[PDB]
């Protein structure tokens, strides 16, 4: 509640005005990565701690993949509040990604447009980012029992799909406390293949190593990464009950639900433009997929959420339905760096006043 984020909060919304949107994006990451941005010291309520398996989080929110590519920021944005971050989605190899400007932010409906392109610095250049961070990790007292997942995909131009993910996962696969992979860009047997196999690959780098864990995970958790996947909401029902099949078979980690969507045509600033839609107007279909998935699934993989969380109300609509963990994106864009301490306190106030005991008591609570 200090001037701090107060007197930031001023210079962001005046940027959001009038500054283009990526340029905005970069600048903060900037002003982040030379720490000079607030930071939330607050204990965090031990009634809403969470967790995906043996994966803990301090407090169930975290930022969603997209938003620091290329791992530049991660301490600055983790003391914001945040429990975890993820990075990525990186390729094995550098892209540029689509023309500019490909990032479009529309105030009123609190949304965005997005046709990015997986523009980053390819997975050598964030590995030593994230190496980098995870020194500073032992240093820093605030980062702390923070947790740094890593997205990974697969070049414009891809030989092979599975090929790109197992080089990346040979990279940064010891310095990533999970590895979400994301298939939600804007058959089911082809997907199984793709999961198996990246399970395979963490299991390798434990074989191939002669360390033991604490000096072979060079991570938060010291244990190998859990394996993710980032599901987009446009499929139908016959499409996410033949995945909910597939996550089951594979023992999947958990589900990130969801990505942007392309099914949204009632904002207007937007109807000149091509993409992936997220913010507000995602909110809905977000957590009805979350609801789907979770019956699909009959309630046995773990739920991370994506899609139109800004509210502490928000939040607990996702959990009910049956996530455990939240991720932020365009609420920090809109409702600026408060967002985190922001919303820990309305997610609080809110499973008091719903009376339950702890979050985890909350998640699933829609029959
Ligand atoms: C500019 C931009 C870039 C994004 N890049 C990625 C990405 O690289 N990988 C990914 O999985 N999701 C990416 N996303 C999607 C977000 O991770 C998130 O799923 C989506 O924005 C919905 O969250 P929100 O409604 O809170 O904004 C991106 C979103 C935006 C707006
Ligand atoms: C004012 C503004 C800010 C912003 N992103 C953002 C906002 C805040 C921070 S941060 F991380 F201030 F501490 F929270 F630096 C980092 C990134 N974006 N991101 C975009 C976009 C949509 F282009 F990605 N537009 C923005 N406009
Ligand atoms: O980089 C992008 O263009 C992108 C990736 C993704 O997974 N989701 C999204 O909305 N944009």
């Amino acid at each position: 509640y200090n001037p701090e984020f107060f007197l930031y909060d001023i210079f962001l919304k005046f940027c959001l005005k009038y500054i283009d949107g990526e340029i905005c994006h970069d600048l903060f990451l900037l002003l982040g990565k030379y720490n000079i941005l607030p930071y939330d010291t607050s204990n965090d309520s031990i009634y809403a701690c969470t967790n995906i398996k043996h994966l803990d989080f301090i407090n169930p929110f975290g930022v969603a993949a997209g938003f620091d590519k290329n791992g530049v920021c991660i301490d600055s944005i983790l003391k914001l509040g945040f429990s975890f971050i993820e990075i990525g989605t990186i390729t094995p190899r550098g892209q540029t990604g689509n023309a500019k400007p490909r990032i479009f932010r529309d105030v009123e409906s609190r949304s965005i447009i997005n046709s990015c392109g997986f523009n980053n610095m390819g997975c050598d250049k964030v590995t030593e980012n994230l190496i980098l961070f995870r020194k500073r990790q032992e240093e820093d007292k605030l980062l702390s029992k923070h947790i740094v997942g890593v997205s990974i995909g697969k070049n414009k131009d891809t030989v092979n799909i599975v090929d790109d993910l197992k080089y990346c996962i040979n990279k940064i696969g010891r310095y990533a406390d999970y590895i979400a992979i994301n298939v939600s860009s804007p058959e089911a047997g082809k997907l199984k293949n793709i999961i198996l196999s990246v399970k395979e690959e963490i299991d390798n780098l434990e074989k191939n190593n002669i360390m033991n864990d604490e000096f072979l995970w060079f991570n938060t958790t010291k244990k190998k990464p859990l394996v993710f996947v980032k599901l987009a909401p446009d499929l139908n029902q016959e499409q996410k009950k033949e995945i909910a099949d597939v996550l089951l078979e594979t023992n999947i980690d958990g589900m990130i639900i969801s990505n942007t969507t392309t099914q949204i045509n009632d904002i207007k600033s937007f109807e000149n433009k091509k993409g992936g839609v997220s913010g507000a107007k995602l909110k809905d279909i977000s957590t009805k997929f979350i609801c789907e998935m979770y019956n699909y699934t009959n309630k046995q993989i773990p739920i991370i959420a994506s899609g139109g969380i800004f509210s502490g109300l928000d939040a607990l609509e996702k959990i009910e339905a049956g996530a455990s963990v939240c991720q932020l994106y365009s609420c920090l864009v809109f409702n600026g760096m408060k967002s985190a301490v922001q919303i820990k306190r309305e997610l609080n106030h809110l499973l008091y006043q719903r009376g339950y005991y702890n979050l985890k008591e909350a998640i699933g609570r829609k029959h």
